[PDB]
């Protein structure tokens, strides 16, 4: 019955960068096709004069053949016409840790309490994702008062991905 098609999603009206600028602990994630962030996941937003909104993350990562690793990660986003719809080009500060650039959505805030990302990578032929990931944010670290939780679960359904999320812990591996 529901619409998964990535066109229909709704994403956050008059979105601001302003607001939604400074510390987001990751309090869950859908992961995508080879996933990259683990746990311990730390965002931390900016914005400049020009209006350009950019971002830092830490979190543990852990390389194959079970090897730890806390990476340090540095992304810029570029507008499109819809103000909560972006291009995330992301690095590490390492040259070794992935690169790349995915569409960075924000579906739902806030601003003082939850977020909602969600990125599709590749398409289906159908319109739906092929490979999608999505974190959930929170300002406070010990999680989401009850109101925000359950505001973010409907969020997580409409993107087709409530079933599909693991939580992420903060034990302070970085
Ligand atoms: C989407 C992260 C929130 C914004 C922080 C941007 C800092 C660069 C983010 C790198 C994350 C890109 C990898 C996400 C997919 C994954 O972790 O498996
Ligand atoms: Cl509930
Ligand atoms: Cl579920």
């Amino acid at each position: 019955e529901r619409d998964c098609r990535v066109s229909s999603f709704r994403v956050k009206e008059n979105f601001d960068k302003a607001r939604f600028s400074g510390t987001w602990y990751a309090m869950a994630k859908k992961d995508p096709e080879g996933l990259f962030l683990q746990d311990n996941i730390v965002a931390e937003f900016s914005v400049d004069e020009t209006g350009q909104m950019s971002a830092t993350a830490k979190g543990r990562v852990r390389l194959l053949n079970n090897w730890d690793v806390c990476a340090d990660m540095v992304g810029t986003f570029t507008d499109t016409e819809d103000p909560a719809k972006f291009k995330m080009k992301y690095w590490g500060v390492a040259s070794f840790l992935q690169k790349g650039n995915d569409d960075h959505w924000i579906v739902d805030t806030d601003y003082d309490t939850y977020a909602v990302q969600y990125s599709c990578r590749l398409l289906n032929l159908d319109g739906t994702c092929a490979d999608s990931y999505s974190f959930v944010f929170s300002r406070d670290p010990n999680g989401l008062p009850p109101e925000a939780q359950k505001i973010v679960r409907q969020r997580q359904e409409e993107l087709c991905l409530a079933r599909q999320y693991r939580l992420i812990v903060h034990n302070g591996y970085c």
